[PDB]
């Protein structure tokens, strides 16, 4: 078959399908090619299902630890199979929503796998058998990333990635998780609350090493109190699957040690998908770290080809993919757009309980980049709402530049703190300083009150602390 | 006793003790007079214990009605006595924090009841017996408000206000709540979840009549599905306490009916405290509704006397009392301050399930005042986190001016929406329009994403809806 489009999107993840919607809004003939996951990893086996499981795990946590505090009585069991069932129903509903949005915007769905023939032609191997040739004036690459394995290791029946694990309705008696990033910590939180013995191994000296160091130590303590064994500054050397048990050999300070569990989860990182679909035949250049290179407008070395989402490796998150897709579409249409700038200023959150939420530079990074840093730290022990909900742990930490009080970063750990970033990222984008932020009245009693107290600390002295 | 201070504050509620803190930070000799409640109504018998009880009630709803959906083998029991005990423990902890803040800022506590002798003299009947004569350069009246009763009715053993009810460890079998404001609805939510038969009567034709009409319909539906009987456009004629039962005669459409229950809660409104402490001797003028009149800087008609908090009746909320206290202190000291202007723009929230959160003008009010209005509404059924937590009900509704997209109001109902207001009020006060707001990236998956989609709808078309 043969067809031609103004814009062709490769991949239907959060970046791709939002890129297609914006292009359609701008009056561009648009098609999107996807062979497997409509909504990509996020909606099928990522953000959507994992957060439903985290909610279920949270309820187990409340009951097993705080039943006395909340005056709860009764003998009950929590079935993980029902938790799994609900996560699949929630995922399937949002996948349907993606199809609704494609049709609403009159976007052509092409069900197959695309390979670049040249800089303007794409060959599609169709799922329902057959082949089709699609040409385009512009292309938006949104092919995602894949799990990076520990060097030397392989996958097997008892060594898995997030995909086989999140799709498992039955759990093992013990698991060893390689990687203390957000993914590894979230799985550890779910499995531990449902009775699994969990050990997490991280090569770097802190769990969640991308976060501010104060956040790392708070989350490590919470997870250890939850019963999770956390080994930081520890290197994984090998993984031996023996069917009846998996032996993991690790090293710390030159000493070797063998760990054993029924299963192992590989969660050390994700590599952009760049092989097997003709990036060479299109002339697309990769970076030194094997991600598709792009400029501020998500444009590759080829001017009419863009790369958005996890494949450019800038910040592998769903809301980042969506944003990059909007920039790309508005650039193609010559529309008014706004570049994202330094991707470190973008927000991010981890949805174990307590949540972790942050944007911008850590205190250490701000000082290491020559800023005259001012810091304000408010503990949730001085927050009325945090005591009301029964979780007074955590803090809000804001980093600012002393000259005008412009925000450099924010780092939160506490109950449902993920919802508190919008005020901070807005002020940072539009040059609102702490002296203006401190005048914004926050509703009482809310966790967000901790933000206001931090503003008072950046410009002067706190009031309720 | 005979002492003099630059600033004397009357009442230790959120307005009084924050105003005292700000005065101290500004180098003013400050004293504060309180006979009963340090932290006022809010910390002792208001915001603080109320939100602890509402947390307990939230957990009852999750673990009983949603037990099988979350895979719980049975329905556990919640003991209200333990919920009461935790609420008193939380309240005590925050009251102790106020005393800590007074000492930290070197503020002089005067334990007694103050009465004005003239415009510069306060006679304090000390709790420990004696009397003290306090003179001042400036005074800050922060005496709060008291419950309004239905005309012609009286308090008795089975007819109570918020204060007696929130301090009860044992619940009745049935109750009739007069008034469907935020306080009436919250008590109704707590008591209903703990097994009480609840009927709420409201004179106006909508529950939560101060919110946007759309919000009222949603919350009425949720409360009715919860088992609460709601009678609107219904007037209370009489309340007859007969020991073993209370008979409440109500009328709707010229038709009378008798409602019977074990107890009755009066929650129709609150009247500023203006009697019994010598406002006449100080010459402070009252409004036509019997509140202390103030200008934008909280000054009364007497240039050196101020009135903050509920006693001025502008907006009877704790965070409003705090902000007015900061304005009063800064004005007294001659420091840079920012008036609150139109108080309808300040935020507010109600903490039942679902939460209700709003600021600014309703759609009905905005049109009524001549604005050319644009409205964007996003339902949480299209939000990924809402399904994950198990509550996709509610919506986000933003009202903006069509000339430049300036925000006029925002109205939210749903899971945890109380925490989502800071971004909205920040943009409204520093003149950020829907165009700038739409560019602020929101973390995925959060409830706050529905805010960003609303921004898109105001500027053009929504993406995920
Ligand atoms: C367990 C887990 C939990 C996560 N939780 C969160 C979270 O809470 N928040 C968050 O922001 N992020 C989260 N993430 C990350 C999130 O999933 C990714 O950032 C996001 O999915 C990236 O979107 P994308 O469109 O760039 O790529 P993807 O979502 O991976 O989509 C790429 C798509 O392209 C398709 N494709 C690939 N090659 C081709 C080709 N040649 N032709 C056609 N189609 C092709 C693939 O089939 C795939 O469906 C999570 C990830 C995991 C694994
Ligand atoms: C059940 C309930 C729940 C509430 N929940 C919330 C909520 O979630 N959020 C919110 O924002 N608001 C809430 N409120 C409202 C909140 O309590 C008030 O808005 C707030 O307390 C007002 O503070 P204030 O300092 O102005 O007055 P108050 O807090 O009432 O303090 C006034 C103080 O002045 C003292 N006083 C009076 N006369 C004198 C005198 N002559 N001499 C000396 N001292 C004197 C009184 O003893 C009292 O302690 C709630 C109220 C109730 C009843
Ligand atoms: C990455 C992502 C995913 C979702 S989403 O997973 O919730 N989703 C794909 C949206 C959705 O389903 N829309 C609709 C609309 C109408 N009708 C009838 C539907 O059936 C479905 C996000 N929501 N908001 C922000 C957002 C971001
Ligand atoms: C109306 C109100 C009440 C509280 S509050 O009820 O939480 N409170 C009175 C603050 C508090 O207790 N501070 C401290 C500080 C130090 N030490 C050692 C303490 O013991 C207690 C609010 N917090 N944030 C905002 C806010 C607003």
């Amino acid at each position: 078959s043969m067809t031609h489009y103004d814009v062709v999107v490769l991949g239907a993840g959060p970046g791709g399908y939002v890129a297609a919607i914006r292009a359609a809004q701008l009056g561009l003939s648009t098609a999107i090619v996807e062979p497997k996951y409509w909504g990509g990893v996020c909606l099928n086996v990522g953000c959507i299902p994992s957060k439903a499981l985290l909610r279920n795990a949270e309820l187990v946590h409340i009951f097993t630890k705080d039943a006395k505090a909340f005056g709860i009585s009764g003998e009950v069991t929590f079935d993980y199979g029902i938790a799994y069932d609900r996560s699949r129903k929630v995922a399937e509903g949002r996948v349907a929503g993606v199809h609704f949005l494609m049709k609403k915007n009159k976007i052509t769905e092409i069900h197959g796998y695309g390979t670049f023939a040249d800089a303007n032609t794409l060959l599609v191997d169709l799922n329902d058998g057959g082949t089709e040739s699609v040409t385009f004036d512009n292309a938006i690459i949104a092919t995602g990333s894949s799990t990076r394995l520990v060097p030397g290791t392989s996958l097997s029946a008892n060594v898995v990635t997030y995909e086989e694990q999140i799709l498992s309705r039955e759990l093992p008696k013990s698991i060893i998780i390689a990687g203390a990033g957000a993914i590894g910590m979230e799985f550890g939180y779910v499995l531990k609350n449902y009775g699994v013995d969990v050990t997490i191994v991280e090569f770097l000296p802190r769990a969640l090493p991308n976060e501010d160091a104060d956040v790392s130590k708070e989350i490590e303590k919470q997870f250890k109190k939850l019963g999770v064994t956390i080994l930081t500054a520890t290197k994984v050397e090998s993984i031996a699957d023996g069917g009846s048990q998996v032996t993991v050999t690790v090293t710390k300070d030159g000493v070797a040690q063998e760990l054993k569990a029924e299963k192992v989860l590989q969660a050390i990182g994700f590599a952009p998908n760049v092989e097997g679909y003709g990036l060479d035949k299109a002339g697309v250049a990769l970076t030194d770290r094997k991600a598709i290179g792009v400029d501020d407008y998500m444009r590759t070395n080829v001017g009419h080809i863009y790369a958005i989402g996890d494949v450019n490796g800038l910040l592998q998150l769903a809301h980042v993919a969506e944003a990059q897709g909007v920039v790309a579409a508005e650039t193609i249409a010559g529309a008014e757009t706004l570049t994202l700038g330094d991707h470190r200023m973008l927000p991010r959150a981890t949805f174990c309980q307590p949540n972790v939420a942050s944007f911008g530079l850590t205190e250490q990074q701000a000082r290491n980049e020559g800023y005259d840093v001012v810091v304000a730290k408010f503990p949730f022990t001085a927050n009325a709402k945090a005591h009301g909900v029964g979780d007074p742990s955590g803090f809000v930490k804001l980093v600012a530049d002393a000259k005008h009080g412009e925000l450099l970063g924010g780092h939160l750990v506490g109950h449902d703190v993920a919802e508190l970033l919008p005020e901070l990222t807005l002020a940072q984008r539009w040059d609102l300083t702490a002296s203006e932020l401190a005048r914004n009245v926050h509703t009482h009693p809310t966790m967000s009150e901790a933000l206001q107290e931090c503003f008072h600390g950046l410009v002067g002295h706190m009031i309720n602390f």
